[PDB]
Order: structure tokens, then sequence, then C-alpha cells
């Protein structure tokens, strides 16, 4: 029954618009297979189309906004694109139709509506780009009846081992097709749909814009050779219309020119299924997906007071659909330094300089290939897997579809090497690499990231202990299934645990350091003078200078999260020897969090260094770091330490802004200094942990119950309303929010852990 749920999930999720780095495209969860992408741009001149054409996601003055209005990766969804430069409102509707042995069928409708500011006679070029990778696979455009291109539909017939036989149809569509009266129309036709069928080496098929432009430039070179010149030029849209040459190859370019509004369908028909997919099929499945998406949202994300209203419901659907809509499939090599240079052990003073010397040897090499199925922080800016981000992204996804979330956890944990290391940043394949400078690509096997994926496992464990509809919840509704999932992953969880304790260990025994445990102390590897990137709080102030004697209260707290998960999953698997080891490790962390990290003088937790005089010194910087034992659920509800953190959290002069908790206190010497990334702004991910723990205390007999209930109520309201106001004003989820103005700032389309707001609104933790 585990391998049967497996096959039905594999097949449910195979197809999707799993190219979030582009406005619209499709690929299956297979490295070397069939991919599609959409391009469009207005053409007003002989030189503008190269600047107007759209393919990879960006965010600038020329784009008002874009995102999924609805999405469920089992069924499909609807994307809205609002393009100022090209004067177009586009809708891309994608739908999956189960059937056959090959992951089923799909269809997509592309609809462009010129906005009021667009010239009514605007010429828009639309390209549907189709590529297929693999040694023993075939794809052929069926030639038209007409000389110069297609009056009707374009049919591609293809085959591969992975997909079997399939047809991909690009329909004629609705919309005026411009007609040239020029001489050139005798050789190129007056204007029609055209297809170029080409071949390139498999590994460059993803370079769709260069490949298209090489064919367009070749068309213009032919105009010059053949005496079409400035005395009497063809209209621009005809100069940029490829010569029809359908055939067989691994790249097929389908080009249309429309005057005014346009629409066309893409119909992918898996031959192993019954009858082929039609446009009437597309419209019915799109209608049904919407109904289902609507019914599930109302049950899964029942927004409670004061966000019961319809305005908060549209907001919630946008933040949720953009988060789950960001899901990509990535395949390729990553760039890893496998030297394990001894400079990486960082056991000297001034270690950052040594590690820089080791990096400057550039022993990093490509390895893999790897695959990853994951949601992402931002389509235009960070369209790839970030390890601790994915913990946050999967909390609302798991509500929607626990089986989906477990697939993504499996996918991430299938990347873990023999030592227990998953790279914090998954840049898979030359396409993923195109977006990232060489210097920033290299992953380092000593660099950790918070194990936030354990929090998703914690939520799945609570659910377990207490056919698209069915598949979504098969891993909870069938307890034998849930347990086998945990049985297979458990070894990898323990491996990661051991790897933290071997590679991210702090030094007690070597200094004047008294503490209940000689063992429990942690220090993030990878820290520079001004940064600690591996903690995830890039520029949060840490001991100066950095020092092999540093201890990091956030890292110890994360190891705490890990043991508590290992306890529950070990218990469930009767792993008695382990459950007794973890229990003794948890007890030592509880004691050592107090002994190495509690400041009675300051009333909070603090990181620690070693002095110019070789003794333990607390370095206190009041902010997120200071709260970490509380954020991570480690403190008993009667703890006086908790009571002092509740005071700091509520204190307007320190962390409490009208807009949420400040990353750093207004009192800290480093508030609003340097790049000011985690040195004052409000971050939704850390506020969400705060909101969850205030609720935990608020729904329990104890001395702080009422203080917690008040802070929970107000913080939930502040965070939700701040993100809601910015969404209403700008259309965007943002990375971070300004505690002075409430403005969203830095990275837009940040869905992204900012989408946690859906879960905050729905409460009932
Ligand atoms: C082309 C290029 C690449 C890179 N890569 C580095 C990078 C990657 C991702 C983030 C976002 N984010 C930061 C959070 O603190 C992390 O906790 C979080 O996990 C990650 C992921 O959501 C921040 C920096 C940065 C810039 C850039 C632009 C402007 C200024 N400085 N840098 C440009
Ligand atoms: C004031 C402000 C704005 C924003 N906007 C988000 C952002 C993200 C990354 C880029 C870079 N960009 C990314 C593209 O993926 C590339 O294709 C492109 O080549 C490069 C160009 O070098 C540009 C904007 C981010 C920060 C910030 C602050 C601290 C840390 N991280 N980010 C601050």
């Amino acid at each position: 029954l585990h391998s049967e749920i497996g096959r039905l999930n594999n097949q449910s999720l195979l197809w999707g618009p799993y190219r979030p780095n582009i406005y619209f495209g499709t690929r299956p969860r297979i490295g070397k297979s069939l991919m599609t992408g959409l391009m469009w741009g207005k053409i007003e001149s002989y030189t503008d189309f190269q600047h107007t054409v759209r393919y990879t996601c960006e965010q600038n003055e020329g784009m008002k906004g874009y995102g999924w209005d609805e999405y469920d990766p089992r069924r499909g969804g609807i994307q809205s694109i609002h393009d100022i430069q090209n004067g177009l409102d586009i809708t891309t509707s994608f739908v999956k139709i189960p059937g056959g042995a090959h992951g089923g069928s799909w269809a997509a409708r592309i609809k462009g509506t010129l906005n009021d500011d667009a010239p009514k006679d605007q010429k828009t070029i639309v390209v549907f780009y189709v590529s297929q990778e693999g040694e023993n696979s075939e794809l052929e455009a069926v030639p038209s009846e007409n000389e110069f291109g297609y009056e009707g539909d374009v049919i591609l017939k293809g085959r591969s081992e992975a997909l079997g036989n399939y047809k991909l149809v690009v329909t004629k569509g609705k919309g005026v097709i411009p007609q040239s009266d020029h001489d050139l129309s005798r050789l190129r036709g007056p204007g029609q749909t055209v297809v170029q069928s080409l071949t390139y080496p498999d590994e460059v098929l993803w370079q769709a814009k260069p490949i298209l432009f090489q064919q367009l430039k070749a068309g213009i070179d032919w105009l010059v050779e053949n005496k079409y010149d400035v005395a009497d030029p063809p209209p621009p849209w005809q100069v940029y219309l490829l010569a029809n040459k359908p055939g067989s190859g691994n790249v097929h370019i389908v080009q249309k020119v429309f005057e005014g509004d346009f629409e066309f369908d893409i119909l992918f028909s898996s031959e192993s299924a019954g009858k082929e997919v039609t446009s009437k099929d597309l419209e019915r499945e799109v209608k049904q997906a919407t109904e289902v998406f609507g019914e599930r949202f109302a049950r899964v994300f029942d927004l409670k007071a004061p966000f019961q209203g319809d305005n908060y419901k549209k907001f919630g659907k946008s933040m949720f659909s953009n988060l789950i809509g960001g899901i990509g499939y990535f395949y390729g090599h990553s760039l890893v330094d496998r030297s394990y240079a001894p400079e990486y052990d960082e056991e000297n003073e001034g270690f950052w300089e040594d590690a820089a010397e080791a990096r400057a040897r550039h022993q990093e090499a490509l390895e893999g290939p790897y695959e990853l199925f994951t949601s992402i922080p931002s389509r235009p800016f960070f369209p790839r897997g970030f390890l601790w981000d994915e913990g946050f992204h999967l909390l609302p996804i798991a509500d929607w579809d626990i089986d989906l979330a477990l697939e993504i956890i499996k996918s991430w944990y299938n990347l873990m090497d023999e030592d227990g290391w998953i790279a914090r940043e998954q840049i898979l394949g030359a396409e993923a690499r195109s977006k990232v400078p060489k210097e920033f690509q290299t992953q380092y096997p000593h660099y950790a990231n918070p194990p936030t994926l354990f929090l998703v496992l914690d939520n799945f464990v609570e659910r377990l202990r207490k056919l698209d509809e069915t598949l979504s919840t098969a891993s909870v509704d069938n307890p034998e299934v849930g347990l086998e999932y945990l049985r297979r992953l458990y070894p990898l969880l323990r491996r990661q645990f051991d790897w933290f304790r071997k590679t991210q260990a702090g030094d007690i025994k070597s200094y004047d350091r008294e503490a209940y445990s000689t063992k429990e102390a942690y220090r993030w590897r990878g820290r520079t003078v001004s940064h600690c990137l591996t903690s995830g709080l890039d520029d949060y102030p840490r001991p100066q200078p950095p020092h092999p004697g540093e201890l990091h209260v956030d890292l110890m707290s994360w190891v705490g999260v890990m043991v508590k998960s290992l306890i529950s999953i070990g218990s469930l698997l009767g792993a008695t020897e382990d459950v007794e080891f973890y229990t003794k490790v948890l007890d030592a962390i509880e004691h050592n969090l107090d002994d190495l990290h509690w400041s009675e003088k300051e009333g909070c937790y603090c990181d620690a260094t070693i002095d110019e005089f070789e003794e333990h010194k607390l370095v206190c910087h009041k902010g997120y770091i200071s709260l970490f034992p509380f954020l991570t659920g480690l403190l008993k509800p009667d703890s006086p330490k908790l009571g002092k953190l509740l005071a700091l959290i509520g204190d307007e002069s320190e962390l409490w802004s009208p807009y949420g908790l400040r990353s750093l206190s207004k009192k800290d010497e480093f508030y609003g200094t340097a790049e000011n990334y985690w040195r004052s702004p409000v971050w939704i991910n850390i506020n969400y942990l705060a909101i969850v723990q205030l609720y935990n205390i608020a729904t329990q007999d104890g001395p702080y119950k009422e203080t917690a209930r008040d802070l929970y109520t107000r913080l939930r309201k502040n965070i939700v309303e701040t993100v809601y106001r910015n969404w209403e004003e700008t259309g965007f989820a943002w990375e971070q929010y300004n505690p002075e103005t409430g403005k969203g700032q830095r990275t837009q389309h940040f869905t992204g852990w900012t989408s946690l707001v859906v879960k905050i609104m729905s409460g009932h933790h």
C-alpha cells in the first residue's frame, strides 16, 4: 500500500508549470524530457521587439504585477500577468487531465487583452517554444496544407521512453492576424502562423531567447541578401516573422502575430490515455478546478476574526496560490568545493582569512546530476531551493496537501550526501546557474542552514497521531503509510542531526567554561567579520571579532528542535536506544541554554565569545536571536525566563513596532546600521514562530496565559494587516517590512515565507 500510494502520487504530480523562473512554461518531473515556454512582445519598430519580448520573470517599472489567482499542482490554475511595457493583460490557464500510464494530459489557454492605454491596432508577437532532451526520442511538426505556414492548428507528434507517444497541438486561436501587401508576401506569405523545427545539442535547448533570436536574425540577413531594403521595407511584424520550415528536431518554434486581442490553446494529449484533449475539454476542466480550489480553500484556510471578510479572502488566495504556484522541478549539476580544506574547520583566531585563502584555490567542481522538486522564495529574484526557507513554505502547503509537502521533504532529503550535508542553496543545471554570478554559485560542505523542515515533520506527526481529494491526505488517512514514510526518512534525519553535532560543534572543554554538559555547545561555520549567512540572519550582529570560541544560541535552539522531532519519530518507530540518547541530549540543551546563553543582567538569551583574557563573555544584541529558545518551543510555560522574554517582545522601546516585531531593538548600538537587513526590519518568518508560541502559551493554564493571549491577538493583527495593506497598495508580498512606515521593502514577489500570513489568518495552531 506504500508503493501504490507512491505510484498514484508520482503520476498525480508528474506534469505542471514547474518552470517558475519563466512567466509561463511546462515540464514534467523528469530531468531530460519535453519542456514548453511562452514569449510575447509588441512590435512598433524595426528594433524594439528585442527589448519588449518577455520570457524570464523580472520586476521593474515596465511590469505592474503577476501571479497565480488559483493553483493546486494536482489540477492546475490561473495566472494573471499585467504588463505595462507591452500594454497587455494576459491570463494563462493550465489544467491537468489524468489518464494513461505516462502522467496524463494537460492544456493551457493563453489570453491577451490590450489595456486602455495600448493602441487598438497594436501588433503583438507570440511564440510557443517547445524543446525535448534525450537520446532515443522524437518530435515532428506535421506540415500544413498551405505554402507559407498554418491557417489552422499546429500539430507536433512526439515519442520518448518516459512519455510514450504524445501529440502537442497549438490551436489557431481567436484574433485579427495582420496581412502584408508587400512584395515579400509572394515568398513569406501575407502573414500566418509559422513553425521552425531545429536541432541543437540537448544541453543548450533551455536558451530559448538566443535560439529564437538567432532564427530572427537569419530571416533579416535573408531580407538584406535578397534586396528587401529601406527604399521599400516590409512592415516590422513581417520582418520579424520567421520563414515556415516545420520538420523533425529537438526544438520547435511556433510563432503567431496578432492585431488587437488574441487567445490560443495548447493541448498535450498522452496517447496512452483515451481520446485526445480538446479546447471544450480545457474549458470544462478549468471551470471544475476553480470550484474545487474554492471548496478546499474555505475548509483548509478558514480565516478567523477579524479577517473573515471577502477582501482578506482574496488576499489569502493570492498569497497562498503564489506560494504553491512557485513550485519548480530543477535538474542538473551544482558547483561544490570538495577539497574539505583544513582552513574550513575554523579553529584559529582570524579563521575567515584562512577560509578565504582556501576558497582562492577554486577546487570547486560540478557534480550530480541532482533533481529537486521544491517551492521558492521569489520567481523574479530567487527562483531556486533555499533549505531553511522551504521549512516555512511547506507549513501552509502541508495544510493544503500533506502528501505534496512530504514529496518536497523527500526530494530535499534525497540530496543529502554520505556525511549528512544538504547544500543550503540548490542551483541545479546551466538554466538555474544563468541567474547567479560564478562567485555566488559554490556550495561548501561545512555550511549548515536552520533545519526548519523538521517543523513540517512535527506538524505531520501531530496530524498522524490524531482521488485528488484522497491523494492529498493518503499519508495521514493510512497510518501504515505515514509510518513507512517516517521509517525511510528517519535515518537521514538522524544523519543530519549527527552532522550538525560533528561539523557545527562549539568548544566548551578548551576554555574557562562551567556548564551542566561538556557536550552541548554550537557555533555556525561560515561566519565573516560582518555576516553569518548560514544562520539565515545575514547581518544580525554577532560577537566581534568572530572567534572559534563563539557559541550561537539560535544554532543550539535548532538542535533542540531536531532532538524533539527525533524523540517523537523514534518513539513512533520504537527506536528505544535512540529515544533514550536524544532524551539525555534534550535535557543537556535545556540546562546548557541557561548556563552558556542566559543573561540575568539583560533579561534574555545571548550568543557568547571568548575575551581578550580567554574567558566566556555574553554578547547581547536584543532582537530575534535573543528570543530563540522561545521561538523554537523549548521553554516550559511557567518559566520565569519566558516571562522576561514576553516583556522584551511586548516592549515598544525594544522590539514591538505597530507593524510586527523588529529584527533588532531600537536600543541596540547596531539598529539601522550597515546594510540594515536583519538589523531592524520586520520579517514574517520569525514573527510567525513568535505568533505560534504566543498562542501555545495562551491556550494553556499558566502565569503568562493572559499576557500571551493579548500579545498573540495584537501581533497576529499587526503582521496580517501590515502584509495585507502592502498587498492592496502594490500587488506584492515583500521580503521584509519597515517598522517606522509599515512599507514593504527589498525583494518583491516574496512568496516566499511572507505567504505564512494565510496560516496566521486561519489560526487554530
Ligand atoms: C544575483 C544576486 C544573488 C544573491 N545571492 C545571495 C542572497 C540570496 C538570497 C537572499 C534572500 N534571502 C536572504 C535571507 O536572509 C535568507 O535567510 C534567505 O534564506 C534568502 C532566501 O530567501 C539574499 C542574498 C544576492 C544578490 C543581492 C541583491 C541585492 C543586495 N545584495 N545581494 C544578488
Ligand atoms: C533595495 C533592495 C531591493 C531588492 N530587490 C530584490 C533583488 C534581488 C536580486 C537582485 C539581483 N539581480 C537578481 C536577478 O535574479 C538576476 O537575473 C540579476 O542578474 C541580478 C542583478 O545583479 C536584484 C533585486 C533586494 C535587496 C536585497 C538586500 C539585501 C540582500 N538581498 N537583496 C535590496
